[PDB]
C-alpha cells in the first residue's frame, strides 16, 4: 500500500494502481514533471516570507520536509497563498530545455480557497549554501530558516499549469520554476541525499501536451 | 434531471466535469500580453453534413481543412454552436458562439449587420470558410477542455476577441433549430488558468 520511487511495480508507471486516489496519476491531462522547452515570453507575485524556526523538520514520504506555521505567504493575482512547508527532490525533477540539477527544494502554497501555488528553484555544484545549515544541522527551541535570504533578489520564472509530482497527483496546481540555480556545497549534497536515503527521488518526465508557459522576471524582495 | 452540476453523477464517465481542473468555460479576465510570436497557420477552404444534436447545431465535413499550431498538425471536424457564448472574455455577453473543433476555436456572434456565412446553415451549400473567419485575429489561447460531457481535458483552446455579426432574425432562427433552449455551460472553478494573448493573420 505504501507508495514509492523505483522499477517494480511500486513503481512510477504504476501510481495509479497503488489506489483509486491515484488514478489522476495515469489519467491526468496535466501531469508534472516535464521538460519545459517550448514557452512564451513577457509579476503579479509578490513575497511575504520571514524568518522562521520551523514547526517541524523531518523525512516524511521519501522526503526530507521543512514545515512552517502560516506567517509566510505569496501573493499571486491579487490573492495570497500562505507557506505551509518546504521539501526537496533530488535530483531536480521539473527540467528546463532538459536541465537536470543536482537538487531542488519546493515550497508549497494555499489559498483561501484551497488552490495550490507552488515555487521550484534548483541547485548547483558550488560554494556552502548557508540557508541549508538550520535543516541539517539541527534536529531537536529550533534554528532559523533564511526565508527572506533563500530566494534570489531577482529571479526569471516559468509559469505554467501543471501537477503535483507525488501522489495523489493533484491537478490544477500553480508552478513556478526559477531559472536560477541556487549554489550548494558537494558534501551538503552528499550528505542530504544520504539523509533522503540515497535512492532517487525524481519522478520521471510526464507527457506533454503543448502546455502553455510563460517566461517572466520578478523581484522577490 | 441531465443537468451542468449533475453531470458528473449520470455517470462515471463524467466525473471529470467536476473533478477537472482546467474545465471549460471560464471568466477570461487575467491575462499574459505577447508579441507577435506564435506559430498558429489556417489552411480553412470553401467547402460543402448537417444535423441537430444533444442540444446543438453542429455541421461536418471531410478531412480536407487543417490548421497549423506549434508544428503540429489539425484537421477540423466540425463546427458547433452555443447560445449564449460560454466563455467570457471581461465579462463580455455574447448572444452566440462557434467552436471550430479540431484544439477548438471559439468566436462570438453580436446583434447587427446580417452575416452571409450564417445563411448557408440556415446536397450541401459551399460554406465560405475562408470568408468566416476575420483575416486579422486576436485571440486568448491556454489549456482547457470540451465544455460538453464527457468533459475531456487537454483541449488546445483559441479563443478569438473580435466578433462577427449576426442579424436578430438569424439570431433568433438557429436558437430554434436548437429548439429554443440555451446551450451554454456555466463558468466553471478556475486555478490559475495561465492565459496568453497574441495574434495572427
Ligand atoms: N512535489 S509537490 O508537487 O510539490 C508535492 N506533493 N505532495 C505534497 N504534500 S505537502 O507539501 O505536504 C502539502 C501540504 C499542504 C497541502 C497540500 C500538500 S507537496
Ligand atoms: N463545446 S466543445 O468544447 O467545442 C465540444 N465538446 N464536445 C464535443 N464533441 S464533438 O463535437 O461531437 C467531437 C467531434 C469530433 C471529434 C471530437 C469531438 S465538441
Ligand atoms: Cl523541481
Ligand atoms: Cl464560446
Ligand atoms: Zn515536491
Ligand atoms: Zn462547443
Amino acid at each position: 500500500t505504501k507508495w514509492d520511487y523505483k522499477n517494480k511495480e511500486n513503481g512510477p508507471h504504476r501510481w495509479d494502481k497503488l489506489h483509486k486516489d491515484f488514478e489522476v496519476c495515469k489519467s491526468g491531462k496535466s501531469q508534472s514533471p516535464i521538460n519545459i522547452e517550448h514557452y512564451y515570453h513577457t509579476a503579479d507575485l509578490q513575497f511575504k516570507y520571514a524568518a522562521s524556526k520551523p514547526k517541524a523538520v523531518f523525512f516524511t514520504h521519501h522526503t526530507l520536509k521543512a514545515s512552517f506555521e502560516p506567517t509566510n505567504h505569496i501573493n499571486y493575482r491579487g490573492h495570497d497563498y500562505v507557506l505551509d512547508n518546504v521539501h526537496f527532490h533530488a535530483p531536480m525533477e521539473f527540467l528546463i530545455n532538459n536541465k537536470t540539477r543536482p537538487l531542488s527544494a519546493h515550497f508549497v502554497h494555499k489559498d483561501a480557497k484551497g488552490r495550490l501555488l507552488v515555487l521550484a528553484i534548483g541547485f548547483e555544484e558550488g560554494k556552502e549554501n548557508p540557508n541549508l545549515d538550520p535543516i541539517l544541522e539541527g534536529i531537536q527551541n529550533f534554528k532559523e530558516v533564511a526565508l527572506d535570504a533563500f530566494l534570489p533578489k531577482s529571479i526569471n520564472y516559468y509559469h505554467f499549469n501543471g501537477s503535483l509530482t507525488a501522489p495523489p497527483c493533484t491537478e490544477g496546481v500553480a508552478w513556478f520554476v526559477i531559472e536560477e540555480p541556487l549554489e550548494v556545497s558537494a558534501k551538503q549534497l552528499a550528505e542530504i541525499k544520504k539523509r533522503m536515503k540515497n535512492s532517487p527521488n525524481q519522478r520521471p518526465v510526464q507527457p506533454d501536451y503543448n502546455t502553455v508557459i510563460i517566461k517572466s522576471s520578478a523581484e522577490t524582495r
